[PDB]
């Protein structure tokens, strides 16, 4: 999956 | 400072 | 930080 | 029925 | 996105 | 003042 | 990664 | 009579 | 069915 | 932006 | 869905 | 200031 | 849609 | 623009 | 059967 | 410092 | 796990 | 001075 | 952070 | 006399 | 664990 | 933190 903090770009 | 929402683990 | 499978048990 | 930890990927 | 003070034009 | 969009960093 | 059809064991 | 999980798209 | 990417435009 | 097809992982 | 620097002159 | 439409960013 | 003649079993 | 027919999937 | 007192982080 | 899993002797 | 002090960059 | 990354020893 | 007297301009 | 970057150490 | 009268400052 | 007093100035 994915953690904590998420940006993509 | 930074980016988008940061993974401060 | 820690990844999908974890099973302490 | 399963182990004790199962992360399903 | 975009971050501090900003300039292209 | 500086040229446009001078951000202090 | 899904598709259709998984119903877990 | 269907198995475990399965489903048609 | 399709996955996540579902532009047709 | 980039394009209308907008599906991450 | 028009790109960014579309610009039609 | 240069072309009819201009898109920034 | 689909193909006319299907039988699922 | 889009063409006579078309069947996505 | 296991250490005194634990910790796994 | 400590942390954790200090279960003491 | 991290020392008394962090002030995270 | 000091950055905030400040608990002593 | 910085010196508690800032000036670039 | 000087700018205004005077932090007085 | 440490000593008798401190400075921090 | 400065010793006995400074006529800053």
């Amino acid at each position: 999956g994915f953690g904590n903090g998420n940006g993509f770009g």
